[PDB]
């Protein structure tokens, strides 16, 4: 029932995807040398390393809006991707499966802890 302990929970899942070689082509910005086409087609960017920073910062208030940041890197991929057997598209599904497997525990305790505090 403790409703701050989701902070630290996903800290501890963002070093764990950062160790993650799947990780790697969303832990940064696109350049757009490289992908000069990338902000035709998303209109929200979103990277690993801003997650981090907005949480650091103290600018999320729950784990939803994390989880939905982090949504946000995949779901970019997805609109991106020149195919769905791309190499960074087939990392973003298996690193959203590894997020999604450990994000579910603490969105879970989460709401349990603030419906404890509002019961
Ligand atoms: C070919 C394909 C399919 C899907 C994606 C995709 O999701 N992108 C574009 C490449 N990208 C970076 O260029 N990331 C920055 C750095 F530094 F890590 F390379 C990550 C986001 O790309």
């Amino acid at each position: 029932y403790d409703i701050q302990a989701w902070k630290k929970q996903c800290e501890e899942l963002l070093n764990l995807i950062f160790q993650c070689e799947d990780s790697e082509p969303f832990r940064q910005p696109v350049d757009l040398l490289e992908y000069p086409d990338y902000r035709d087609i998303i209109d929200t960017p979103m990277d690993f390393a801003t997650v981090r920073e907005t949480l650091e910062a103290g600018n999320y208030e729950s784990p939803m809006e994390l989880c939905k940041d982090v949504r946000l890197i995949f779901s970019n991929s997805k609109a991106y991707t020149p195919s769905k057997r791309s190499r960074i598209y087939s990392m973003s599904l298996r690193l959203s499966a590894f997020f999604e497997e450990h994000i579910s525990s603490v969105l879970s305790d989460y709401k349990s802890a603030l419906r404890f505090h509002k019961r």
